[PDB]
């Protein structure tokens, strides 16, 4: 009985990001820090294009990542990362260990 069942969402399993995904997201940074349009939907391709790479993955397919597909949720996730990663410690003040 209990059963374990998806709460919402966060540090999923199977996916991944990965490596030319860092890459990624640090150009992300690079351009905007405050995750407006285009940006994070271009942010989205340019990431399902490195992805997509290193599966072999048709272009017109980059999405058949399907394991580790990079849906939008997991953009607006890793931002929503970085600015609770202050969010937290912003308030606790005496936090900087255990997760800022």
């Amino acid at each position: 009985m209990a059963r374990i069942d998806p709460t919402k969402k966060g540090r999923r399993n199977r996916f991944k990001w990965g490596p030319a995904s860092q890459q990624i997201l640090f150009q992300a940074y690079e351009r905007q820090k405050n995750p407006s349009k285009e940006e994070r939907e271009t942010l989205v391709e340019e990431c399902n294009r490195a992805e997509c790479i290193q599966r072999g993955v048709s272009p017109s397919q980059a999405q058949g990542l399907g394991s580790n597909l990079v849906t939008e949720v997991r953009v607006y996730n890793w931002f929503a990362n970085r600015r609770k990663e202050e969010a937290f410690r912003h308030k606790l003040a005496m936090d900087t260990y255990k997760l800022n």
